[PDB]
């Protein structure tokens, strides 16, 4: 039920530090090829005022180049779909949850996300807006529990050089009974491609390729 | 006269645990300068809850504790006005609870606005599967950092076969107009529940609190 | 088995950032007040690089008051004694990890030492010495897998004013079965008393005192 | 240059843990610029060893790994002076490990002088009972902070009867002499226990690693 070209539309209703935003966004993608970029609004809240890096990778692991050799639980849980929830540690104590359920109508995936983000610092470069964009990253996912849990320690790099780490911890929910996959990797690769200048409007790129690590 | 012997508490909570809503609300009474309060919730909407009731109470104002004259007392100072908090609960099985309160004052009434969302409890763990029975008694050091009052608390859940399920809360206080500051010290609290009905629709819920210095006594 | 006065005798070994070191150290205390000082010699590895403070709470809950309320673990192990196990996780990302052996022979509690700390940063407040001291603190003891659990989670205060966090995990191991107890606290207060210009001699003393969080009706009003 | 294509490696680690001490020495040969190294290791005191073996292995050289000229090869530039690392592990059951290496060069041969201390693993938790399989394959992502080298890895052992568990890995590694410091980058790694007797007294241990900058936008896979 997965076509060679998708659509996306999604809503993220959310808060940082207690004050409340929202955003949509419509976007496209190729699921076999791992790519897929989007458009998104900001439709309440705005200007933002943290840094939009913190959302990008909230903003669906259909959308994962997978080799035949690796079992792909996200486009067997289609037409059903699937929902995850994450925590987002950051390492001055900033901390986000977030989840997304995901479901399908003809060829348009349609989001429904929550995200939450307390106790970042106001001298942070999160609350400052001293971020970059995120560095290439690794996740590791594995079975535990009858579910599938993905972990991805990453790094977002910093306008003045360096590097402000934070480590994602997922937990993804097929909504029928599908083939369980063995341990395996995704590498991904997101950036802003555009966007103005208080982030109203962002166009988002992401790349992303299952693997087995070293052959 | 700002802050009296006798307040009431008024309060509405929404939020979601593993991606389920809820909403619950809350009226109360309270002694600010005994560190008593008690309360009374009802689920309005997402009931019967799934989940254990007791990572909710925590959530459920520093205000309600005894402190002595040897330490400045952040909470009291910041009425009328208020101030807000946020909180980040770590459970020792990797669920995580985020929440925040923003608390102002009308007459002798507090009133909070909470917003409550945890992820990632595990399916077979004692929250989703309801094997707490209450929170041990707890010590919370509170210290300033960056110009606000932080408050770190370790602390466990008793289980129902005798055990413990420990959890991390770290909280950040901000007045919403400048106070005077504290030094490290701590605030002792004891929470407990002191009735429900079967599914929790109806909790009375009953926190003490007293602020310290440590040793010598 | 346990005496109103008795003595302590400990060697530490151990290396911060790789680099070795050992201090002897000989003192004595009141287990029954809570209460303890020792004298404490570099021997190696001198003079030390590193804040003398992350080694001071490593230098025996046996010194801790316990009221007849609560089971102690402690004073119940000996004649044969106990180990401990303990990590503490410093919020900038330095780990010391530490061990101790303790014995008794006669009136006197003999420490095995072994620390080992490691990714302090090279301007951090440990290895730049901007400690003054720890807080009082309050651990929290719990029973898991038929052994006795401790967490404490405190801070240095720093030169200017500000604190630097630290986490502690520790494991209490009897040599012998002893009643497990049930939840409780012990409180702390650890302080250098006196040292010379870069700590090759340190005078320290510790005060511990346990108890079961607040009381419904506490016994302090009034006899 | 100081690095050939065959080189050996010589070693000796000291350590314990929950404060039971062992000691292991090992010889072994690898290929610096093909990222490949295998070693033979003997307990020489404290056998038979009560943990699980897993524990100890990545701690017996990121000199062994394939860099592409794309990357600035941060260790092949600190010999013949060598350089040294700081790591501690963290499981998640409350385990954790700290490990220190200092690596020199003695004509074409490596010599490793390291310390290991793991403490506040539980009695009936995977590593105590020995119930580990393998490392699972793992990357390692690289990075500068206060001017020296810091590696992360977040990994997973394979469990008996199913299952994963995960430990995290921080790496400070430092130069004896300036080097020119590589951008964020990482090395995918791959450790396995070739062969071993029933005690583990014996062990042979094959390594993997190569560097690379991760997704490509496009990649060599062009033909």
């Amino acid at each position: 039920v997965i076509k060679p070209d998708m659509k996306i539309k999604l809503r993220m209703e959310g808060a940082v530090n207690g004050h409340p935003f929202a955003i949509e966004g419509v976007g496209l993608g190729k699921p076999f090829e791992g790519k897929q970029s989007m458009d998104l609004k900001v439709k309440e809240g705005g200007p933002l005022p943290f840094a939009y890096d913190i959302l990008t990778t909230v903003f669906n692991r259909v959308f994962a180049k997978y080799p035949e050799n690796i079992v792909d639980y996200f486009k067997q849980s289609f037409p059903e779909g699937y929902s995850w929830e994450r925590s987002m540690n950051y390492e001055d104590g900033g901390i986000c949850n977030a989840t997304n359920d995901i479901t399908l109508d003809g060829d348009c995936y349609i989001y429904e996300i929550r995200f939450d983000g307390v106790n970042f610092p106001a001298n942070g470069p999160v609350m400052q807006k001293r971020t970059v964009k995120w560095e290439p990253s690794t996740e590791k996912l594995y079975v535990r529990d009858g579910v599938l849990k993905g972990d991805v320690n990453t790094a977002l790099s910093l306008e003045g050089g360096g590097h402000y780490r934070c480590d994602f911890k997922t937990t993804y929910k097929a909504k029928k009974v599908v083939q369980l996959p063995d341990y395996h990797f995704v590498d991904h690769h997101i950036e802003i491609k555009s966007h103005d200048k208080d982030y109203s409007n962002v166009n988002l790129h992401e790349h992303a390729e299952a693997h087995s690590g070293l052959p």
